[PDB]
């Protein structure tokens, strides 16, 4: 009769019958691979109802493959693997470094689909690029807690008596073709105490324009006046603010 | 042949030894009364002569000031320093003791006034001053009460420095002048012990010396996680250098 019966049973595949058990001549039935199965590229996935109520032949066209290789931050799959989804056991794909990573020549940038349907063990075939030597801050310091490779953070400080002007930290971030420091080296600026206080009936010996950390100012009483107190005071520096060590002496008469 | 009572001398009293009759050749001496001093080169005694007659005697006592009171700034010059006769109008001169100096604008003279008192005393001899103390590098000099003869000053070293030498000085008289009893001490920077090294980590840019408030920053080697403070600083546990705390640790991952 001008109709075929049920199409052939294909291992690991299911046909789309659309609710019927009888099919007219020239009917084309397509099979879909079952769960955990991927169709083999370049193979038929359908049958056709021919004359004599006979279906055309069809061979197993499904496998048995690894999942799409897991997403790496250091490397991306090369072409053509990057567009593929069929990875039977034994399949080896190749990677290439992303930015800002570079190849570790001693290591293979390849992964193999194993018998258990899993990709081989991942090694660091693509490593983190390094940022330039951070250098130095005059009268300050640079803290490098964990190297200077891509993704690293460094911090800046100014020594006692100096004030930081600029950025307090920097990060090694990807910059176009390479990796560079997010921020430039800041500046450590000398902290000045307020102008030293004058005293009644006394003077400052050779008063300077500016007083920095630990610098001192010496007092002297005018003729006929007696000194009572510290002959000199010095500049203390805390939390980036200058402040004299204590009050200036007194010059009492007479 | 015995004389009777000797003559009455104004402002003087004779020493009679309770006697009222005196044999020939008896010599009687008079003593000036209070406030009076005998006049140098004048007779103060009489002698009983023949004819039961005393020899003549004239007033020999002049009202006089007392020996000038002792001053600590100056001493009487010669010859006043050995004198005791100071009638009204007498002016004596002083000279400075050590460690005092003359106040040029003033007179070093005292006059015996009509009331038998010496004129008002002024500071004609003033205390000498020791030289300016100077400065102590990284330290301070406290001058509580001037730098004149007898004064005391004290020395201290700023935070982070240790005093080596004298802690005070006193303005002493030294021969022909006044000088500080002790020379200035020195203020030397205190150093903390060398910072400790840590397993699997380093000291970032270690220095040869660390002083007060100076810090040392640590960093762990690749593949280790730091545990504890990243940097420590040089404190001064008086008067010793000491690190603020233990260095961090590096734990292998």
């Amino acid at each position: 009769m001008q109709d075929c019966g049920l199409p052939p049973d294909v291992p690991n595949a299911q046909p789309a019958l659309e609710g019927r058990t009888s099919f007219p001549e020239d009917t084309v039935i397509t099979y879909k691979c079952e769960e955990s199965f991927v169709k083999i590229p370049g193979e038929k996935d359908s049958v056709i109802c021919l004359k004599g109520s006979q279906w055309s032949d069809i061979e197993e066209f499904c496998n048995r493959s690894c999942e799409v290789p897991t997403r790496l931050n250091s490397a991306s799959l090369k072409q053509p693997y990057i567009t593929q989804n069929y990875f039977p056991v034994g399949t080896v794909v190749e990677y290439e470094c992303r930015p800002g990573y570079r190849r570790e020549p001693s290591l293979s940038p390849k992964l193999t689909c194993l018998q258990n349907l899993k990709w081989s063990t991942a090694v660091e075939f693509c490593k983190k690029k390094s940022c330039p030597n951070p250098g130095e801050i005059r009268n300050g310091q640079i803290d490098v807690p964990g190297g200077i490779l891509f993704g690293a953070t460094i911090s800046f400080s100014c020594n006692t008596g100096y004030k930081l002007f600029g950025s307090t930290s920097s990060f090694c971030l990807i910059s176009g073709s390479s990796v560079q420091w997010s921020d430039p080296l800041p500046e450590c600026r000398e902290i000045y105490c307020p102008a030293p206080p004058q005293i009644d009936n006394g003077i400052i010996q050779g008063e300077r324009d500016h007083y920095g950390y630990r610098q001192s100012v010496t007092y002297a009483c005018n003729k006929g006046f007696t000194m009572i107190g510290e002959h000199s005071i010095y500049c203390t520096v805390n939390n980036d603010e200058g402040e004299w060590s204590g009050p200036p002496p007194e010059c009492r008469g007479c």
